[PDB]
């Protein structure tokens, strides 16, 4: 089962306000799993849930030389290495950065020494449901067996700089990650291209593909999903991990449909001039 982005924000938004977290989230009580359970509209499953015109904000580095050495010839204030991990997905609080200073990190001010903020129109949905993920894990870890309750629990959000350091971020982070299996080198999820529908046997979206018409790969990845692109996909929180270092509560995608940033879109002032 999938559940839908919006039943399950006004369901964790009920319970935040119920005081009851338990009330939908559930935890099935080296390195070990345990499973994630959510109860929406009656209904309790394994955490699976969609989402829908998320803003991804970022530069996933490349996997060759080669092509971190064209990257950062023509971005030579943003210089990239080549990559040593899997790929992330970066959605931030607000669809759009609120007015910052030149130093890049401090929020300007207003008439009243007021922050300034977008409107909650620019707020991303899906970093509602994951600030809200973030708590019921919280309240679940310190309510639950005794050797878990005392052990390191790591965050699901960035809010500051870690290591310019450890300065409060204006606009803060959640990652989806996009695995690749080591042993095989094949992209996990499913990958489609939101600008290309296609007819069902029974209407879909044909694979997502680079320039030469290869399907997305580990070499294909930072190609093909830039910067202010928009996202559409599924999402796995099935299971929270243990070890050593503490408990994670991991985000992969398991599906997405991805639509390139483009210019000159929609009917607004700054497609009237250029």
């Amino acid at each position: 089962h999938i559940f839908h982005a919006d039943d399950l924000l006004q369901a964790l938004q009920q319970a935040k306000a119920e005081k009851n977290f338990s009330s939908v989230f559930s935890l099935d009580w080296t390195v070990k799993y345990v499973t994630v359970n959510v109860i929406v509209k009656g209904k309790k499953a394994p955490l699976m849930f969609n989402f829908q015109n998320e803003k991804h904000v970022g530069t996933i580095p490349p996997s060759t030389d080669e092509e971190v050495i064209r990257m950062n010839a023509e971005n030579p204030k943003f210089l990239v290495k080549k990559r040593d991990r899997d790929p992330c997905l970066q959605f931030n609080k607000y669809k759009i950065s609120p007015p910052l200073e030149d130093d890049g990190l401090t929020v300007k001010k207003n008439e009243q020494g007021e922050e300034i903020y977008p409107g909650d129109e620019e707020k991303s949905k899906l970093f509602q449901i994951i600030e809200l993920l973030e708590e019921a894990f919280e309240d679940a870890v310190q309510k639950g067996p005794e050797a878990m309750k005392t052990k390191h629990v790591i965050k699901l959000i960035q809010r500051k700089i870690s290591n310019n350091a450890d300065k409060p971020l204006p606009n803060p982070i959640a990652r989806i990650r996009i695995k690749i299996n080591p042993a095989t080198s094949i992209l996990t999820p499913i990958l489609l291209d939101k600008n290309k529908p296609i007819t069902l046997q029974n209407t879909s979206f044909e694979e997502l593909k680079d320039e030469d018409g290869v399907k997305a790969n580990p070499d294909n990845i930072h190609k093909l999903i830039e910067s202010h692109s928009i996202h559409d996909g599924i999402i796995n929180a099935r299971s929270i991990c243990i070890s050593n270092m503490g408990i994670s509560f991991p985000l992969c995608l398991e599906m997405g449909v991805v639509k390139v940033f483009e210019k000159n879109n929609g009917i607004d002032v700054n497609s009237i001039y250029g």
